[PDB]
């Protein structure tokens, strides 16, 4: 593995033929609350829009994923709750390792009442974010998809 | 939008601050059968491993995504069927601009009776494809799980 470019979020690499993406991983949070899901969204520069998101970060250098989870939903939504780990996922195998780890936090409490509004907190009931995206609404980014899907199969109950 | 490099499947550019990764558009072919769905598995350089994925591949110049999913569900099964676009979904909006679109396929039938066996046709009930990932015996790739979560979802019925 030969590389090209050593930077911020990743790196870009050669594998003989194979044109490899280095990534930090990343982890997201699917909170139900009163038949909404804590959806998220912010401008995204590499796709020039906003899609409809989870709470998600990168895992900081010292933490592991449920530590990232906790925080990452604390510093977007001033929340907190108990967080179950619930599988994982590689965003696009074909090109990058960066893996997304997924957990579910239910019993949300309050422990900050971001000033800087980088992020904007969506609550949507998952039928009518599916629904939106369906009619060419707002677009999904693989955890917003991943958190309606995982609500549809095993949130209903 | 300044370009650091121009590759086969990604371009890396850099936009101020952000690291950016243009990618080509991709699909994701589901397809259920007495109870069993259709997975795939590849040794991906770039997470060194083979993840459970569905029949899934870049969108060839002059084809759209439907054209783009019944070649692939061919290419790498040798069967065609009556294909439903489901839904599409950004892999990483933070730093890539890959966009996935998800095709439902249903009524197969062969088309083919590949021969260089680059792609392993893993046909498994998605009940056990998650059970095997919750114990750690295989890894998802972002389109393995949502093919299972839709399953759960909206197949069962
Ligand atoms: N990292 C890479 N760099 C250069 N060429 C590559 C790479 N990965 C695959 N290829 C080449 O591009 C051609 C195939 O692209 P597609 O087969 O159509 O396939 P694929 O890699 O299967 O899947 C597309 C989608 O699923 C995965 O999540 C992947 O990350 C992508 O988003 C192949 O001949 C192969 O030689
Ligand atoms: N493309 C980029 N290049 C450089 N820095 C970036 C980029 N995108 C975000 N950052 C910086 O990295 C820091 C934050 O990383 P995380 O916030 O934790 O966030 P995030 O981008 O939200 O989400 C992680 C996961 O969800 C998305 O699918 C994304 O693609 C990633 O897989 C921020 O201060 C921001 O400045």
């Amino acid at each position: 593995r030969t590389y090209l470019y050593r930077g911020r979020i990743l790196n870009l690499a050669l594998e003989g033929r194979y044109e490899i993406v280095e990534h930090k991983p990343a982890v997201a949070v699917i909170a139900l609350r009163e038949g909404r899901m804590l959806f998220v969204r912010q401008m995204r520069p590499a796709v020039g829009l906003a899609p409809l998101e989870i709470p998600a970060g990168l895992i900081e250098p010292g933490e592991d994923p449920l530590e990232a989870a906790r925080r990452e939903l604390a510093e977007e939504t001033g929340l907190s709750g108990d967080l179950t780990y619930l599988f994982s996922y590689f965003v696009s195998p074909g090109f990058t390792d960066e893996k997304t780890h997924v957990f579910l936090a239910e019993n949300l409490k309050e422990v900050e009442a971001d000033e800087d509004e980088a992020i904007e907190v969506v609550w949507m009931r998952p039928e009518e974010a599916l629904e939106r995206h369906q009619r060419g609404e707002v677009e999904f980014s693989a955890t917003g998809l991943v958190g309606v899907l995982y609500y549809h199969a095993f949130l209903r109950g």
